[PDB]
């Protein structure tokens, strides 16, 4: 199985933008894991790469959208990703370095997150961001 399905009834936050980076985000999830059950560690640190530059992309592309807009919980939700960011950079210095390793609680954590972040999070810049 997929680790990672999107449906709009869980996660749809009215902005198409967004939408669709958390799609793409889903899907390279969806690679990752799959390399994940396996010992290919370069496969494994070039899909970790790619989705970590684009979720930061993403969370750049919301705030960028929230600051302009003024949107009411800008600064506590870019606070979010910034820690996420930081778990991911982290990660990333470790696991480039030979120090960790990266497997299935690295993604299901990644999973946790995002399932977490998009319907409590990100929803709530829907109307905001739709208007
Ligand atoms: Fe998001
Ligand atoms: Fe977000």
């Amino acid at each position: 199985m997929a680790l990672m399905t999107w449906t709009a009834a869980e996660f749809g936050t009215n902005v198409g933008f967004a939408d669709d980076q958390h799609k793409t985000i889903f899907d390279m999830v969806n690679k990752l894991h799959d390399t994940a059950a396996t010992g290919n560690r370069s496969e494994i640190g070039k899909q970790l790469d790619a989705l970590i530059d684009y979720v930061v992309m993403h969370f750049k592309s919301e705030e960028t959208e929230m600051q302009k807009k003024g949107y009411a919980d800008f600064a506590a939700h870019k606070a979010e990703h910034d820690k996420l960011v930081g778990v991911c950079a982290d990660l990333q210095k470790k696991f480039h370095a030979g120090e960790a390793e990266v497997n299935q609680d690295t993604t299901r954590f990644v999973r946790d997150w995002f399932v977490n972040h998009i319907p409590k999070v990100d929803k709530l810049y829907g109307p905001c961001l739709s208007a």
